[PDB]
């Protein structure tokens, strides 16, 4: 409908694959190279399915803080024949508060999905499913299941992934450029 959303389809036309679990279907988004992101509770074993084919996952780690907290961001590199475009540039390098995001989805339930989510809050700690989580972002809308591993985007940035909600808010874990150094 305008830029920010030519940025979020931008972002998921190039840079998204559906991946399925045991634990269920999530967004995927791809940062560079064969690396990619999903978050941790959807539990990523030594084999995964990448837009319904059976892919070896090469390496998996589940980010922590250096207080040994739950980050909630898996970084996966996966045995595909195939490089994501590199959007390591429109990662932020701090944490912070954002205007007029979009969160956008796409798996099987949920195609070519864009929502504006407004103003995102630095939330900071959140006990998500019971389990301490830092650096997680809030937006003042009423998210669902089927959401997790959604791009959160603002024009030009890509801030972080949809991780849950409580029925009136939802969270993202953020994605920070040091990650992916």
């Amino acid at each position: 409908m305008g830029p920010g959303f030519d940025f979020a389809q931008a972002i998921m036309k190039k840079n998204t694959v559906i991946a399925r679990t045991e634990k269920g279907e999530f967004t995927m988004l791809g940062v560079y190279d064969r690396v990619a992101v999903i978050p941790t509770h959807a539990s990523v074993g030594e084999i995964i399915y990448i837009n319904d084919v059976e892919t070896r996952v090469l390496d998996a780690c589940a980010l922590r803080d250096l207080t040994d907290t739950n980050l909630e961001i898996t970084i996966v590199k996966l045995d595909r024949n195939q490089k994501f475009r590199d959007i390591r540039h429109f990662l932020p390098r701090c944490e912070d508060d954002y205007n007029d995001a979009v969160l956008s989805v796409h798996t099987s339930k949920f195609p070519n999905m864009y929502i504006p989510v407004g103003q995102v809050t630095n939330y900071g700690f959140l006990n998500l499913g019971g389990t301490p989580t830092h650096r997680i972002l809030m937006y003042n809308f009423p998210t669902r299941a089927g959401q997790c591993g959604g791009v959160v985007t603002t024009t030009g940035k890509v801030i972080g992934i949809h991780v849950g909600g409580n029925g009136a808010q939802g969270f993202a874990a953020m994605l920070l450029h040091s990650y992916f150094t």
